DNA sequence: TAACTCAATCGCGCGCGATTGAGT
DNA sequence: TAACTCAATCGCGCGCGATTGAGT
């Protein structure tokens, strides 16, 4: 019973604590007109760039059926490129855009201006993997 | 110093995301069963500790409001755990009460998803503490 | 032909910023 | 008349289980 009790606590907080952290980013990107998951796809493309769509997936843990619609809402507000491979033409390449290298800087001073755990984080996530398997 | 604070930020944000929606995920799976969501499910939960309630009260004790809780009481009352009725003494308002079979699935529900935690769970107190702190920490940072 | 691997597509339920309109 | 306080509604962007159809 106890650690049914606990599970909620910790599932519930886990809940309240993404919305929190989604809040917040969302309102100091408002300015570049970017949602949350908009700039965890650019967070991964700052750091490599270009990259396939399941690459950034794979860094996401996310597929096509969200990358899909929401790359097409980037490249349509000019932030990066969708296009096709020569060598394999199922994939698809994204490449940032000058605006969209640019404007990091920017981005990453408009939330850092308004600024143990990790580790904690990171093992309950690897739990929860395995979890979800076996 | 500049950056090394935002990377820090970032990886965390990032596994913050990561979790909740494991955590869903997980929630999701053993609740199939009885046809709800990891969201209904956290509505559940705050009828078996409390009932009747509002559902301004409900919201209150989520961080949601009607813009996803009316939707979603309409939801649970077509799958037969809730009534939602409205108040006499203020016609505004609307009482979400447990249904007989809404009250009565409580031990089975929590069954299902109890009998699939790893025994690994009297070592994990820290994180709830660790959560509650950075939960409370960004509260401030949104006002 | 076939098996495979991709992005694209579909349907649905959230979250939530914003607005509406009923009721006090 | 007004100031309030509610749930309901609207529009949009996810997440994601599932399917599709193009390409290798």
């Amino acid at each position: 019973q106890e650690q049914m009790r606990l599970a909620n606590q910790l599932c519930f907080s886990a809940y309240n604590v993404s919305r929190l952290f989604a809040q917040f980013y969302e309102k100091k990107l408002k300015q570049f007109g970017i949602t949350y998951s908009q700039y965890l796809v650019l967070l991964t493309l700052w750091e490599e760039n270009p990259q396939t769509l399941n690459s950034i997936g794979r860094h996401l843990d996310l597929s096509s059926n969200t990358l899909t619609p929401m790359l097409k809402r980037l490249e349509q507000s000019g932030w990066v490129k969708r296009e096709r491979q020569q060598s394999d033409k199922r994939q698809l390449i994204i490449t940032l855009t000058d605006n969209g290298q640019q404007q990091q800087e920017a981005v990453f001073e408009a939330i850092s201006s308004c600024l143990e755990t990790k580790y904690v984080f990171e093992e309950l996530e690897q739990t929860l993997k395995h979890l979800i398997e076996k």
